[PDB]
């Protein structure tokens, strides 16, 4: 299949963040991509990475990145909503691939709500509930 160059760049950005811990680098690289109508894909891929990870480090790191991106006006409400809704749609299959993903997703969504970055409506739409 042909390369989706932008998916590749978003995955590289997220992996570089998880490996380096450098939130500012991640933010700057996202802005340099200049893809504000594909920020739903950043959100989607970031949450999939949390679901696929082990231990707590990726969960916290991705939480902190999404917190900063929302709070800095880098992701619009529509893009944020669509990223989470895309995860909510695909979670049955993600959960088959990675058991107990419903519970990880629910914890992640609750922590995002506790951080002020998603509406109560969007939290409540999580199918784990």
């Amino acid at each position: 299949q042909p390369v989706n160059h932008l998916v590749k760049e978003i995955d590289m950005l997220l992996k570089e963040y998880l490996l380096s811990g450098d939130i500012s680098e991640a933010e700057h690289c996202l802005k340099e991509l200049e893809v504000p109508h594909f920020h739903h894909e950043l959100v989607y891929e970031a949450i999939v990475m949390v679901l696929e990870s082990t231990g707590e480090s990726a969960f916290k790191m991705i939480l902190d990145l999404l917190k900063s991106l929302w709070k800095s006006s880098t992701i619009t409400i529509d893009q944020m909503k669509r990223g989470y809704e895309r995860i909510y749609n695909e979670i049955p299959d993600i959960n088959l691939d990675v058991p107990h993903s419903y519970s990880v997703l629910e914890r992640f969504v609750e922590e995002c709500f506790q951080a002020g970055i998603i509406s109560k409506q969007l939290r409540d739409l999580c199918p784990s509930r």
